[PDB]
């Protein structure tokens, strides 16, 4: 009945993928922020 | 029969992401000044 | 008799999402080499 | 069933993105004085 996915793994990493591009992108733009994060930031 | 829907979510993050990196070679293409043009057009 | 993908959209562009990766992060590492691309080098 | 194959070669090319920016998130982590460390092993 279910036919499962023909390739679960390709999918399972395109999520990853994507929001890797949606956080390496934000850096780019928002390096600042980053930086800030690992400074302190933390509380 | 209950199961009737793909991943529609997925999909436009994903050629989101194709779309982030036509910016990320966009701007690496277009630096600063050097840019000739041909006056042509409704002016 | 073909079950056909339950996602191609997802799957084709996570072809393109992985070659992206290798060339964002192949300019990354050889940004020198890009910088030359651009600059001449097609004759 | 003269078909009878996944997509191998995608998927280790999936997870090595996934690699890739392991190393890219490492690397803005690292990045050059500012590290403590706990003398305590095998010396």
């Amino acid at each position: 009945r279910s036919n499962d996915s023909s390739d679960p793994l390709v999918v399972a990493a395109n999520i990853i993928g994507i929001l890797h591009l949606i956080l390496w992108i934000l850096d780019r733009l928002f390096f600042k922020s980053i930086y800030r994060f690992f400074e302190h930031g933390l509380k």
